C-alpha cells in the first residue's frame, strides 16, 4: 500500500511554464492504493496489450506508457482510496499519477530516484493525457517533507527545503468551482508567455528586465510583468520564512492574490470572496493557490484558531453561493512513501 499527497503552493503562481521560482508543500490529504490493468476506483465506484478512452483510467495508462517508453520492465498491478478531493486544485492529478508510479517502483522494483519519479509522472500528464502543466505539482507531491515547504528554481531544478512555523497553519478553502474556460484560459497564459521569452531572446522569467518588459506589446507586457513581480516576491517569501517573519509572509500572499485578480486575471468572484473574509478575521495573509479560474484558496492562520476562522467563512460563503465549498485545515507532509 502507498500514501501519495496531494499539494498546495505558497507563492510562485503561473511561474514554471517560465522556469521561475514555485514554493509548494505537500499536504496531508491522500490518495491511496492498494498481470493484467484492471483497477478499483472508490470515489467513482467503478474498470498491458495503451489507448487513451476518454476516463480516469487514462492516468493509470500514460504512466506505464511512460515507464515503458522508457524501458523499465514492469508488468500489470491489481483498489484506490482517498482523503484527496478530485478537481479541487489540490492536484489530485499529480497525486494519483505518482501514486500509480511508486506502487510500480515498489513492486517490480525500479529503485527511481526521486527527482525522476516527478519528471516521468509530468510526461504521462503533458504526452499521455493532453494536459499542460509545469513541474509544480509533481515535485510537490514527490520531495515534500513534514514541516517544511520546498523553494524550487524551476530552471534548474534546484531546490531548498525551509521550514514552515510549527503554530500556524494553512487553510485550504475549496470553492466549488471549476470553470469550463479554465483549461484554455491556462493554455493562453502559457501561449502568451513561451512567446514574451522568444519576443525578448530570454530562457527564463528570472532574467527579465524593467526594459525587456517595455518591448513587449500590451497584453504580453501585462502578463509577463506579474511573473517577474512573483519571482521577486518568491525570494522575499524566502527570506520572510527563513526569519519566521510570518507577517511578513502574509503580506506578500495578499499582494500576490490581488496581482494574479487585476493583472493575470485568474482570480474570480468567490475566490475573493475567501481572500477578503479571511482578512476580516485575522489571517496573516491569504490567496488563491494553483491555476486560478476557481479552486481553491489558503489562508495563514494560526493553528489554535484555524477551526473557528474556517467554519467562520464556510458559513459566510455558502450564505452568500450555491456551490459545494469544503474546508481542509492542512499540515505540511511528506510525499509519496
Ligand atoms: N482517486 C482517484 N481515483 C480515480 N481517478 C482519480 C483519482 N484522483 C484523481 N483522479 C483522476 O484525475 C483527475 C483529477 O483532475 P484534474 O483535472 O487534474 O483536477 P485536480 O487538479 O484536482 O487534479 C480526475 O478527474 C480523475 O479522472
Ligand atoms: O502556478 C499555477 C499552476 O497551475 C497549474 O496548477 C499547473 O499544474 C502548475 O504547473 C502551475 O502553472
Ligand atoms: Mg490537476
Amino acid at each position: 500500500t502507498v500514501k501519495s499527497p496531494g499539494r498546495v503552493n505558497l507563492i510562485g503562481e503561473h511561474t514554471d511554464y517560465t522556469y521561475g521560482y514555485v514554493m509548494p508543500m505537500a499536504i496531508d490529504l491522500y490518495t491511496i492504493i492498494t498481470d493484467k490493468v484492471q483497477l478499483y476506483s472508490e470515489h467513482f465506484n467503478e474498470k498491458l496489450d495503451l489507448t487513451k478512452e476518454g476516463s480516469w483510467i487514462d492516468y493509470v495508462k500514460g504512466v506505464l506508457w511512460v515507464l515503458i517508453q522508457e524501458g523499465y520492465k514492469i508488468g500489470g498491478l491489481k483498489k484506490i482510496t482517498g482523503d484527496l478531493p478530485l478537481g479541487a486544485g489540490l492536484s489530485s492529478s499529480a497525486s494519483f499519477e505518482v501514486g500509480i508510479l511508486e506502487v510500480l517502483n515498489q513492486l517490480y522494483n525500479l529503485n527511481i530516484d526521486p527527482l525522476k519519479k516527478a519528471l516521468l509522472a509530468k510526461k504521462a500528464e503533458n504526452e499521455f493525457v493532453g494536459v499542460p502543466c509545469g513541474i509544480l505539482d509533481q515535485f510537490a507531491v514527490v520531495f515534500g517533507k513534514k514541516d517544511n515547504v520546498i523553494f524550487l528554481d524551476t530552471q534548474t531544478l534546484q531546490y531548498e527545503y525551509i521550514p514552515f512555523p510549527k503554530d500556524v497553519s494553512v487553510l485550504v478553502f475549496y470553492t466549488g468551482v471549476k470553470r469550463e474556460l479554465a483549461s484554455s484560459e491556462y493554455a493562453e497564459r502559457k501561449r502568451i508567455a513561451e512567446e514574451s521569452l522568444r519576443i525578448l531572446g530570454k530562457e527564463s522569467s528570472k532574467e527579465v528586465t524593467e526594459k525587456d518588459l517595455g518591448k513587449l506589446p500590451p497584453l504580453h507586457r501585462k502578463f509577463f510583468s506579474y511573473i517577474v513581480r512573483e519571482n521577486a516576491r518568491v525570494l522575499e517569501v524566502r527570506d520572510a520564512l527563513k526569519e519566521g517573519d510570518i507577517e511578513k509572509v502574509g503580506k506578500i500572499l495578499t499582494t500576490a492574490h490581488w496581482d494574479l485578480a487585476e493583472n493575470y486575471r485568474v482570480s474570480c468572484e468567490e475566490l475573493d470572496f475567501f481572500v477578503k473574509k479571511a482578512m476580516e478575521l485575522g489571517a496573516y495573509g491569504a490567496r488563491l493557490t494553483g491555476a486560478g479560474f476557481g479552486g481553491s484558496a489558503i489562508a495563514l492562520v494560526d493553528k489554535d484558531k484555524a477551526k473557528t476562522i474556517g467554519d467562520a467563512i464556510l458559513r459566510e460563503y455558502l450564505a452568500k453561493f450555491s456551490w459545494k465549498a469544503k474546508y481542509f485545515v492542512v499540515k505540511p507532509s511528506d510525499g509519496v512513501g
